[PDB]
């Protein structure tokens, strides 16, 4: 579930999550995490 991209805070993961077509986006486990609507 989600994508496989690095992150530095949290808001920087919303960019690739929203552009990938997912709804949620946050930095977790040192990586970008997204989930469906």
């Amino acid at each position: 579930v989600g994508i496989n991209v690095k992150c530095k805070h949290s808001r920087q993961c919303l960019k690739p999550c929203k552009d990938a077509g997912m709804r949620f986006g946050k930095c977790t486990n040192g990586k970008c995490h997204c989930t469906p609507k």
